[PDB]
């Protein structure tokens, strides 16, 4: 069981959207629920993402499939992106991570 993140990184256009597509695979559990993180150089945390606005999700569910769109990227949105899915309420995995370049 792991999550395929792609892409890995990625460098974009000031204005551009970024799309990050994740998979849960090699399970026979089911897509419980998503979450995304971002993490700049500056941070030893990641913050977690509220969805709204900019932020825009997708879950499918019977694919085990979901993915995050960031609209109108400026040069702040440049961090690390990590989307997680669980398997469960107790239970999670995570992709590998995008690196993003946000151009001014």
């Amino acid at each position: 069981v792991h999550v395929a993140q792609t892409p890995r990184s990625a460098t974009k256009e000031s204005g551009e959207t970024l799309t990050i597509n994740c998979a849960l695979r090699d399970t026979s559990y089911g897509l419980h629920s998503t979450a995304w993180y971002r993490q700049t150089p500056g941070q030893s945390r990641r913050d977690q993402l509220t969805i709204g606005g900019r932020y825009v999700k997708t879950v499918n569910k019977p694919q085990k499939t979901f993915s995050l769109q960031i609209r109108n990227l400026v040069v702040e949105d440049t961090a690390t992106y990590t989307c997680r899915g669980w398997v469960g309420g107790r239970e999670g995995y995570e992709g590998a991570g995008t690196k993003l370049t946000v151009k001014p």
